[PDB]
């Protein structure tokens, strides 16, 4: 537990968010 | 309780990443 | 942004999740 | 593509915050 722990799982929920986002619209 | 209701809540979901994300740095 | 602020949008996010799979499912 | 892979999901995007509140405890 740090902030590149705390960043970097932001920042792959936040992708994994757009991915999900995108394919159930499509 | 439809596709479009889900769509918005996993937006706001990822926008309040974001926000956590930004205060952070 | 600080630790209280990370902790409450943390546990909030995660009771509306539950709540959110809750309705889901009925 | 359905509501049981949504629903496993959410409660996967849910346990990961708990671990991240767990290691940031
Ligand atoms: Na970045
Ligand atoms: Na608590």
């Amino acid at each position: 537990g740090n902030a590149d722990e705390l960043y970097k799982e932001x920042e792959d929920l936040q992708e994994r968010x757009r991915k999900l986002r995108k394919k159930x619209r499509s």
